[PDB]
């Protein structure tokens, strides 16, 4: 993941596919 930004960012269309 990308260090100065996560939120609303990566995690989030990561996050989505992969936990949700």
């Amino acid at each position: 993941l990308v260090r100065v930004a996560r939120k609303l960012d990566r995690y989030s269309e990561y996050g989505a596919a992969v936990l949700f």
